[PDB]
């Protein structure tokens, strides 16, 4: 990425920890 936010990291990481459900 360019340069995001603090919680701009954390509403797309949450979707790769998932990769199941949370997909």
């Amino acid at each position: 990425f360019e340069d995001l936010p603090n919680f701009g990291h954390i509403q797309v990481k949450v979707f790769n920890h998932g990769e199941h459900i949370h997909h």
